[PDB]
């Protein structure tokens, strides 16, 4: 909501760690995030029709579109909390065209904490993980505020 330098050391220290394979993360991301929230698969006319892992693992395109996530997720990261222009077009596209309750936005913060816990079990201590429930759930307020300035949402 506001992290201190630290924080964001400790986030930018573990993204760092994500963009080493993006792809990977960016896959595992979302296969966790449809395992554990079905209802969000229904949401991507492009993998509503992928049901086991394996068959989600084996979707290049669910591959790519983990990478266009995290791309996305990490440059608003990269920003520390200054990302009002990167925010917009994320959250018009996502409460207007693709008309993503934040609640989904939650769903993936705990996909990413988890992957990241699953990819880099040594590396994302207690305090990194805490950094970046922190980071994302700046992210959400922040999408949160700019869903209610384009008139959309709770
Ligand atoms: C960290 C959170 C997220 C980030 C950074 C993110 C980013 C993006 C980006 C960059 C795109 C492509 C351009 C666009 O349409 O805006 C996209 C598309 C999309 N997003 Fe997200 N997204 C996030 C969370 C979610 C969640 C949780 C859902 C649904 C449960 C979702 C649903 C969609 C859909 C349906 C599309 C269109 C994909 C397609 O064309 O097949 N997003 N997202």
């Amino acid at each position: 909501m506001v992290l201190s330098e630290g924080e964001w050391q400790l986030v930018l220290h573990v993204w760092a760690k994500v963009e080493a394979d993006v792809a990977g993360h960016g896959q595992d991301i979302l296969i966790r995030l449809f395992k554990s929230h079905p209802e969000t698969l229904e949401k991507f006319d492009r993998f509503k029709h992928l049901k086991t892992e394996a068959e989600m693992k084996a979707s290049e395109d669910l591959k790519k579109h983990g990478v266009t996530v995290l791309t996305a997720l990490g440059a608003i990261l990269k920003k520390k909390g200054h990302h009002e222009a990167e925010l917009k077009p994320l959250a018009q596209s996502h409460a207007t065209k693709h008309k993503i309750p934040i609640k989904y936005l939650e769903f993936i913060s705990e996909a990413i904490i988890h992957v990241l816990h699953s990819r880099h079990p040594g590396d994302f201590g207690a305090d990194a993980q805490g950094a970046m429930n922190k980071a994302l759930e700046l992210f959400r307020k922040d999408i949160a505020a700019k869903y209610k300035e384009l008139g959309y949402q709770g």
